[PDB]
């Protein structure tokens, strides 16, 4: 059972559950190549391929400090510019890790999740 195709996941080094995922993958027998936001490169055309692809509001973490710097007034007021802007900016905060597979992006997963549904 060969494998010519292979998965890409992005993200940061200074992060557990990156190690986790890169782990459990790894584990599991998946080859998984690992991409840090500043390694592959962080521009306006990236950016917006990624807000394209999925919501703002689900592209960077809300139980963070990222969230938690703006006041209770923006917090609400969330728009597309400053979420892109914030991500632009500081992508360090953006979801993690991520799977990126024919374009589309999908959001990690816990461990105990992943493997209570991948369970039969």
């Amino acid at each position: 059972g060969p494998g010519s195709m292979s998965v890409t996941i992005y993200g940061i080094k200074n992060c557990d559950t990156m190690k986790k995922a890169r782990i459990w993958l790894e584990d599991h027998g998946i080859d998984y190549t690992f991409h840090d936001y500043k390694k592959e490169g962080l521009d306006a055309e990236t950016l917006d391929r990624f807000l394209k692809t999925v919501p703002w509001e689900q592209l960077l973490n809300r139980a963070g400090t990222t969230f938690r710097k703006l006041p209770e007034d923006v917090r609400s007021n969330v728009d597309a510019a400053s979420a892109r802007e914030l991500m632009l900016a500081q992508p360090s905060m953006v979801k993690r890790p991520v799977l990126e597979r024919d374009g589309k992006l999908m959001v990690g997963f816990k461990p105990a999740q992943y493997e209570a549904y991948f369970k039969l």
